[PDB]
DNA sequence: CTGTATCTT
DNA sequence: AAAGATAACAG
């Protein structure tokens, strides 16, 4: 039992031996010696421990992990108790509130509830240097998350991809737009939320798309 | 008033 | 590549 959930490791292990991955892990290792890197090592792959890869139905793709102390824990936009929801998450909650009638602020920021239902909470970049947004971009993470997106794209069907922000949107070309649904909008951070995230209705839209594909909708309130 | 993207150069 | 300009609002 460890970092990678079994089904994910089984389908993503081929990346482990590739030079970019070995180099990526080396960079992250080196960074952790000189700076605080988020999330902690045992939580970088939390997104593989919530459900079987074949049970993924929705993929929310963010930019990179929260860069503040105690925030990031491996699920994009999620913070474990007792850490209060960061600005981005408060905005996600505000959107859910107007988008989903029954949605009410859960009193915490832990999104494991969605992840357990098949919502992959992935970030384009999986580690970040403390206090430096997107500091670990272009070091190899993108190729790894490309592998995750590619596998899902090729082996699943009717997945709903939620690409939040410019960086997450780089994965768009990797998805078969007829085989899957790709919804794109601005990143929920206060610095960009006003550019489309508010009013995007991605949560209700995701459920509509799921229902049309004959899949059970995500209970966004189940947190 | 300080901290939490996106576009342009 | 990296940083300036722009931007919106909570604590
Ligand atoms: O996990 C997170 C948190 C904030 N912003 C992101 O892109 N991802």
């Amino acid at each position: 039992m460890e970092f990678f959930g079994e089904s994910w490791k089984k389908h993503l292990s081929g990346e482990f031996g590739k030079p970019y991955f070995i180099k990526l892990m080396g960079f992250v290792a080196e960074e952790r010696k000189h700076y605080t890197v988020y999330p902690p090592p045992h939580q970088v792959f939390t997104w593989t421990q919530m459900c079987d890869i074949k049970d993924v139905k929705v993929v929310i793709l963010g930019q990179d992990p929260y860069h503040g102390p105690n925030q990031a824990h491996g699920l994009c936009f999620s913070v474990q108790r007792p850490v209060p929801p960061p600005p981005s998450l408060e905005n996600i909650y505000k959107e859910l509130s107007t988008d989903i009638e029954d949605f009410v602020h859960p009193g915490h920021g832990d999104l494991s509830g969605w992840a357990k239902q098949g919502v992959l909470l992935l970030n384009a970049v999986l580690t970040v240097r403390a206090h430096q947004a997107n500091s670990h971009k272009e070091r190899g993470w993108e190729q790894f998350t490309d592998a995750v997106v590619s596998w899902l794209n090729q082996n699943s069907n009717g997945l709903v991809f939620l690409l939040w922000g410019s960086y997450a949107q780089k994965k768009g070309s990797a998805i078969d737009r007829k085989r899957h649904h790709v919804l794109q909008t601005a990143h929920p951070s206060p610095l960009s939320v006003y550019r489309g995230f508010f009013g995007c209705r991605h949560f209700s839209k995701t459920n509509e798309l799921l229902q049309k594909s004959g899949k059970k909708p995500i209970d966004w309130k189940e947190l």
